[PDB]
């Protein structure tokens, strides 16, 4: 139900200061982070203004970083320079629900939330590739050396 | 010998935990971070182990983040999906000494050291697309301005 | 393959100039200090030359002195005419966790980083006795008229 | 590091201490004893870690290189500003290219140390910039007879 006009991040921020981004509709949204809460200033027209959110793009600019909560439902993870992995979170456990390419080597511990490229459709980092179609069945990812099938939890929790 | 190993980063880190990476020479380097300091562990073969340094790669794994000292000489700023700028620092001012392409749009204010792609030869991000020859002979656009000029929101 | 390199100092120096020394593997290293920073030049053989570090032997030469950072773990303090004491440093507090001989006479104010003969395996001063084996258990050191056990803080140092 | 001028580690004639500077601009020193040169360098200059010695208008000392005759291509200054490439075949030499057409040439290929370059590696100082790299449809003048691009050095049996 988001019209992008891209889906903004709304949550805590790392650092204090003034942030600057441009939406896909054209808006320039300005953010004022102080004590880790950002106050948004934007045009009635952008959905992000309505949602209190702040889209992240090649256009983003300022000293601050997203500090999202660990209770996401899906996370796209940049593993190669051009390859990603979809993690699904269920309880305190995270399971590889998909991957751009097969035999995709990957780390075994899950990262802190702010290293993920996208959380539930929301971008976290100013630059990244596009995302090849996430294969979700009939596949395997290598973790170091021992391979696993799709759906299988990350081996370190 | 010394020659193929990536010039690693040595300095303060953000967040505690265990860092993993692989040097171009093939060596694996491990960094243990507590209170911002990283202790380096690696094979004798590799420079970074002797240098106390950590090579940031597409191979780097971990929770910690580099926190560079603001007192650099030169820095690489990724200002576009595929475009960079060399920023040279003199005292409290910084002067844009290079650019991969002429007339690239630019930001009027320098970022925190940590947002720079490379510092004095040390790459700080793990994913960084390659840098075409830097041009030091044209102009940039913030208005529009010749090479060597300070950052226009630094006057 | 692996040189027996006695590890060098890398850090800030006192007094600009040109310094020469010989390494344990007989690499005539030479350094150039300007504004505290020394730039090293030697052979691709020595492993100080992989770290970029200056070995301090009794071979060193020149008007510069090391100025080490204060956050060491273990230091070597030269007492006497032939005796040392390993000082172990925990945060702001300092313990006499070794010695080269029992019941050593031993001052109780722990010196500036500059004054230690060796800091965490790096010598700082050109001339030194060879260190005897470090007795670390069932021994004591005298701070003046008082006698204390191995593992004790310094007796000037405010320890609670 | 990658900007450094490829130097020479081979045998030297004479003994003593040699100085020169790289294009990177760390200076270099070689110590020659029994014909072997030891490289003392800045922990910045590839020629130090390569044990090589960059030969430049900046070199000084009392010693002269002696390359082994098992080179591939070489540079031969035949005039004040005119060189000639020479390809070794495992046999006897071949003139692989000039810098100017109808160039005059001595028929005997000289000992390895008279060449300005052996394989992209300078051996002499003050040698003039090479021009172009010309390959074909051109002739050289050995004695009074003339020869095509590609022929053996005449005086070789
Ligand atoms: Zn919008
Ligand atoms: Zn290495
Ligand atoms: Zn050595
Ligand atoms: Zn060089």
């Amino acid at each position: 139900p988001f019209v992008s006009c891209q889906r903004g991040y709304r949550g805590v921020w790392r650092g204090d200061g003034i942030m600057h981004t441009r939406c896909h509709c054209g808006a320039e949204i300005t953010g004022h982070v102080k004590n880790g809460t950002m106050r948004i200033v934007g045009p009635r027209t952008c959905r992000n203004m309505w949602s209190g959110t702040f889209p992240i793009n090649a256009y983003t600019t300022g000293p601050c970083t997203p500090l999202p909560a660990p209770n996401y439902k899906f996370a796209l993870w940049r593993v190669s320079a051009e390859e990603y992995v979809e993690i699904r979170r269920v309880g305190d456990f995270h399971y590889v629900s998909g991957m751009t390419t097969d035999n995709l080597k990957c780390p075994c511990q899950i990262p802190s939330p702010e290293f993920f490229t996208e959380l539930d459709g929301v971008r976290l980092h100013r630059f990244a590739p596009p995302c090849k179609p996430l294969l979700r069945e009939e596949v395997s990812f290598r973790v170091g050396l021992h391979e696993y099938p799709v759906g299988s939890q990350l081996p370190c929790e």
